[PDB]
């Protein structure tokens, strides 16, 4: 457990400072709270007098003032910290990990990314601001009973720090035995669940087929296994307190064998032997907590350290030198190979792509290998294996990142929602830069202006998913339009088309060819009714490109064309 | 609230009677270990027997050993009964989720399907097991130590039963105002994890419009707001205990002060007021989760009350009268509609359609807007809004559910595995009607056996999760396998993509015509090579059949024809 943190809490420290003196006060509260015993029973009740009988209710009054105005202000001034720490923990994370590209986004799928930002990061404060808050508390109010003890019964503690490390070590063995049953019980704990999920994923083939009692068959040796699992863990922790309670009650009965194992014993009067077995009763509750302390810091740093390997794993390799605001430069591959990360086969074999000024080019093949890999290989979404890739005779490193990816626009129905306006929506990145009236013509020239300006308030509405959450082939009209606003030099369009919409789809080709007016075009070939107008054809099955031809040239050959 | 858990509860019983007998011990067994103080205070130190003190240490580890054994044996028969009663919740639903239709798991559940079996089952008997051992134990230490300061002190403890009133009040108070407060936050809590999920999952169309600074502010902003709101949380949280803490000192101080009139005051003795004090120091935890047991009891019959939910709903409508074997004649569609749940426009209109005997017919409907309704419809897994598809001449409904399905199969590339014996995967509810010799065997005629060899651990193979886990292609060849050995009248194949598999589509392809021997097929029009050889031709789109006739029919509309 290596804190490379520190500097994330540095800047808050003062706050954790705070709460340890929060929580000392709290622990010293409750030692003088106990302290009060011995005048009640001794001079309050042993000797007759009402002088500390009456002093003695605003006394435990004020102390539980303290106790109660400390628990708050550590709550409080634990949480700024853990808060202020679990916060910037986020947003650093959330800098690095848009950063970071998307091949490890492919990697680590897409909902342990939002586990990593929420829950886990959540249990990187919670758990090891949970370790200062027990090793303060507890401790001290450990130290405080001893200290305590020490000054009443000189006897009875001695005793009291010979045993208390026995008793320490039975919790720290006694739970060690119960996260070794239980960690060891989790993994096959999991596994019994899929059961459920494979018959219920899998209801339709249960049905077609005769599977249905067979199945439950299986359930019922699935269910019963971890019934009796379950039953192997609640009983195997379970024990763990009664063991724990036993070995104290043995330190509990060897201390009061004690106080008469000598005749001297027999001094310490009414008051004192109270406060001993009262300290002893609560010496136990942190006695536990501490020695358990370990196991939360390291679970809340085993958190720390998958937050810190997402952080440290190297992000988006940047090296840009040339800059461009609108190129007019046609993109050409240069036998450029790549293969999907994981993937041992060149997605792209040796291929050769030019691209002339406003050529809608394209590249049939139908088999979803290559398209969706040279859509991709413009915006540099991955990099390429070996060869370049020239925007204007340039590489497509040289180009600064921030400004290729301006140059690029990718429009799809698979295109999600920003949770803005429409104005912000459309602009995105670009509200500073463009006006409202600006994003209205914009609109009027996709002439999708009646399609959103329909809406609850129009330009203004809140276009976001759990929104008004817009349809999906208004999706790819707002699409749509966000790319025909930013006039950029390449338009890769991927037209997968998986929802086409009836009466509308029509105006979506008016609105592409006005968004094809300029802006050179490497529509991927897809339904006729946008290839008919296509200037060139290409077709890569499997990353081989096997023809490079027209339309007439493609129709010489077999391909694929009606459809 | 209404308890219908209890005819699932009684059979187990036994469990609950024992746990509450163990229990029951349990809070006996802490008042009469803080009843043996006062022997200690008044006959033990206060006097000098010394034989009472010898007498001691055996009764502590006595009532020591009575409250561990009675602690696991409550554990060990309350989990017996919450092990006895969530596993016959999960296999209740399992069998009764599994026969409701297909239609319940149209996305109106998803995920929170898997949560219904596992997890918010074990919340049923976690949290009303719970409230079972609280208001047994728990609150049976409040009557113990109440009849505890009732023998040892008349004077005092009726001023106890006039303030448990009222520290239970307030604790009821102050948690009705955490529990109000954390149950509104959470709602706005959420938001943040959305906001994050909005950029996790639409890195794309980030990077390319270049808002990555724009995105990062509205993370900034809205973490902020989870500081705030979380700090909030955590703060009315906190404040619940320091309030309790305070109004129960209140309760401690006006009892020590009436411990200060001269009447109480010598009635008292050094071991009775320990006593008292000591009870009254524990009757805080119990008097603490006796008033928000209801809170338990309530979720977990509210959790019970979603998966009675699950339960009570309709199945599948199963009213079939008649039976069949294996008829092979023409099924007969007449004029029959049906929408997808949750749509008004019918997916299907008005369809005849004769499924031509020994002889395939197929769908070249790229919409989608009949073509896997169609197949769907003709296993039954949705019932139809009106006409009547028939089978043989005979109404679908007539024939039992369990004998269609047995009549029909489905093949496809999303063809999910069952996580037994590759022999049984292709036998499932059918590994007593065949020995293995028919298994091996189709396994070569479905083209499959060559690689059932091949997988590495061979036929009996464990076929699903960390099994073989077959690839696509080989889960079509799989597939194809058990419909060839189920013998089936009638073939449903899916064709829902154009697997372009080297060296195995074209095994895919004789396994399919080897399938298609006999049996009319319904094979849905995808690839070239299939719609060459069918026997009949439909188009089908927005629900009314386009086209019905052979391909030189279709050639009218052959705009779709080459792909
Ligand atoms: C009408 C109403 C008016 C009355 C009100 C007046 C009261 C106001 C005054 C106080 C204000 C509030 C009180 C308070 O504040 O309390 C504590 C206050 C400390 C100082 C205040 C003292 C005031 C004195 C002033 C008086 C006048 C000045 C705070 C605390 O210290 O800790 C509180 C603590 N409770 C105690 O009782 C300690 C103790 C401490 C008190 C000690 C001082 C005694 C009083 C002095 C005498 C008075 C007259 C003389 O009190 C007791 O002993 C009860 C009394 C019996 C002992 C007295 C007799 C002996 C003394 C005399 C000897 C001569 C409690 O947890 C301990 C429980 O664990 C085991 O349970 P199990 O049964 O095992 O399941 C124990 N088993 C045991 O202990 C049994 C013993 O070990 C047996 C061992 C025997 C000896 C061992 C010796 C050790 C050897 C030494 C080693 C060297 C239980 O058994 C109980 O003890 C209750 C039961 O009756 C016990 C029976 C008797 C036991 C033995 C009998 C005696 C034998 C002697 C015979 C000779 C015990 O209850 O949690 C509270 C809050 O919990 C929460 C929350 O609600 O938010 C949730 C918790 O989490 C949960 C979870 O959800 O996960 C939920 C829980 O349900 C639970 O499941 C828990 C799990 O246990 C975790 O695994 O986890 C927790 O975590 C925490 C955390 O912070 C969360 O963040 O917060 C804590 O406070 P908080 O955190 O600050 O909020």
């Amino acid at each position: 457990t290596f804190r490379r943190l520190w500097p994330t809490i540095a800047p808050f420290k003062a706050g954790l400072i705070v709460a340890g003196v929060a929580l000392i006060l709290n622990a010293a509260s409750d030692t003088f709270m106990l302290s009060l015993l011995k005048p009640l029973l001794d001079d309050g009740f042993g000797k007759t007098d009402r002088s500390v009988l009456v002093w003695m209710p605003l006394v435990v009054i004020g102390l539980m003032i303290l106790r109660g105005i400390t628990s708050y202000v550590s709550s409080y001034c634990i949480s700024w910290v853990s808060g202020k720490v679990v916060m910037t923990m986020r947003r650093r994370l959330f800098g690095h990990m848009m950063g970071m590209p998307v091949s490890f986004f492919d990697k680590q799928s897409t909902g342990t990314l939002l586990s990593r930002i929420t829950y886990d990061s959540e249990q990187v404060a919670s758990s090891s601001s949970g370790a200062l808050i027990t090793v303060v508390r507890e401790g001290a109010s450990i130290i405080g009973l001893f200290i305590m003890m020490f000054y009443y019964s000189w006897q009875l503690s001695i005793i009291l720090i010979v045993l208390a490390p026995i008793v320490s070590i039975a919790i720290r063995v006694v739970s060690k035995r119960f996260r070794n049953i239980s960690k060891n019980m989790q993994n096959t704990m999991g596994q019994v669940t899929t059961s459920a999920e494979q018959m219920l994923k899998g209801h339709k083939e249960v049905l077609i087929f005769g599977g249905q009692e067979v199945e439950t068959k299986r359930f019922d040796k699935v269910s019963n296994r971890m019934r009796l699992q379950g039953m192997k863990m609640v009983s195997a922790s379970s024990i763990s307190d009664p063991i724990i309670q036993l070995i104290a009650s043995l330190a509990l009965a060897f201390v009061l064998y004690a106080a008469s194992f000598p005749s001297v014993m027999d001094s310490l009067t009414a008051g004192t032997i109270t406060v001993v077995f009262s300290s002893m009763i609560a010496l136990m509750r942190p006695l536990k907590s501490l020695t358990n302390v370990n196991a939360q810091f390291q679970r809340g740093m085993a958190a720390c350290q998958t937050l810190f390997t997402i952080l440290d794993s190297e992000q988006e390799k940047d090296e840009g030198k040339r800059v461009i605001e609108r190129a007019t430069g046609d993109v050409e591959f240069r036998n450029v190979t790549f293969t999907y990360p994981g993937r041992d086969v060149p997605a792209l074999r040796n291929i050769n792509l030019k691209i002339p000024a406003g050529k809608t080019v394209a590249l049939v093949g139908r088999s979803g290998s290559g398209k969706s890999t040279i859509a991709s290989l413009i915006t540099r979404f991955y990099d390429i294996d070996e060869g370049e890739i020239l925007m204007d005779g340039h590489d497509l490193r040289e180009y600064t990142l921030a400004s290729l990816r301006n140059q690029v626009a990718l429009v799809s129905q698979n295109v999600h929602l920003f949770n803005d306006t429409v104005a912000n929506n459309i602009a995105y990145a670009r509200t500073e830069q463009y006006s409202r009236e600006q994003i209205e013509e914009a609109a009027r020239m996709a002439y999708a202006m009646d399609f959103i300006n329909k809406m609850d308030n129009g330009l203004d509405t809140v276009i976001g998913e759990n929104g008004v959450l817009l349809s999906g082939g208004q999706r790819q009209r707002i699409a749509i339009a966000r790319a025909l606003l930013r006039d950029s030099p390449i338009l890769i369009l991927d037209e997968a088309t998986s929802a086409l919409d009836t009466e509308s789809e029509r105006a979506i080709q008016a609105a592409l060819d006005e968004l094809q007016k300029n802006r050179t075009s490497l529509v991927i070939a897809h339904r006729l009714s946008t290839i008919e107008k296509a200037d060139e054809i290409v077709v890569v099955e499997d990353g081989v490109i096997v023809e490079r031809g027209t339309h007439n040239d493609l129709l010489e050959h077999r391909g694929v064309y009606a459809q």
